[PDB]
C-alpha cells in the first residue's frame, strides 16, 4: 500500500489535537492525512493533504524529525507533529464533500485502546469512532513527554 502523510496538530497548551470527520468509510475522526503522489516528498504530501483536508498550511512549520509513524497492516502513516497553533485558528477543507467536521479534542479524553466486548463474552473490539487516531494517541503522549516534559 501507497504511504500516507499528514499531521497532528495541536494547540497552544498541548492539550488538544486536530480531528477530522470524512464521510462513508472515513466517517469517524482521524488526524488529517492522505495517499503520497508519484514524486512527492514526505513533508510535501503532508502539507498538501492538511490543506486539502483542513485549510490550513503546515508549511512553514513542519520540522522534518518530529512525526510519529506507524506501519499498519503494511501501510506507513506518518503524521508530523505541529504545536502550537492557535485554538481559535478558522479551518475549512477544500470540499464539504470529502471532510464533514474538523474539531478539537483533548488528548487526556481520547481513547489510547478500543474497549473488548468480555462483559459480552464476545471476541473483538466495539466500534469506536476515534479508532484510526487512537494508534497514534500513546506514542503522542510519549513523544510530547519526551520533548516537553
Ligand atoms: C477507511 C478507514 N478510515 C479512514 C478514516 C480517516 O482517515 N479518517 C479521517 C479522515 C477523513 C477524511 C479524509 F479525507 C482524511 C482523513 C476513517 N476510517
Amino acid at each position: 500500500g501507497v504511504p500516507t502523510y499528514g499531521a497532528i496538530i495541536l494547540d497552544e497548551t498541548l492539550e488538544n489535537v486536530l480531528l477530522v470527520q470524512g464521510y462513508l468509510a472515513k466517517s469517524g475522526w482521524g488526524f488529517p492525512k492522505g495517499k503520497v503522489n508519484k514524486e512527492e516528498a514526505p513533508h510535501d504530501c503532508a502539507a498538501r493533504e492538511v490543506f486539502e483536508e483542513t485549510g490550513f498550511d503546515i508549511k512553514d512549520y513542519i520540522c522534518k524529525d518530529d512525526y510519529i509513524e506507524l506501519r499498519i497492516n503494511d501501510q506507513l502513516a506518518r503524521l508530523y507533529i505541529i504545536p502550537g497553533i492557535p485554538k481559535d485558528t478558522k479551518f475549512n477543507p477544500k470540499t464539504r464533500r470529502e471532510i464533514r467536521n474538523i474539531e478539537w479534542f483533548s488528548i487526556e479524553k481520547l481513547p489510547c485502546h478500543r474497549n473488548d466486548m468480555t462483559p459480552k463474552s464476545k471476541l473483538g473490539l466495539a466500534p469506536n469512532k476515534f479508532f484510526m487516531a487512537i494508534p497514534f494517541i500513546r506514542p503522542l503522549r510519549d513523544w510530547l513527554s519526551r520533548r516537553f516534559g
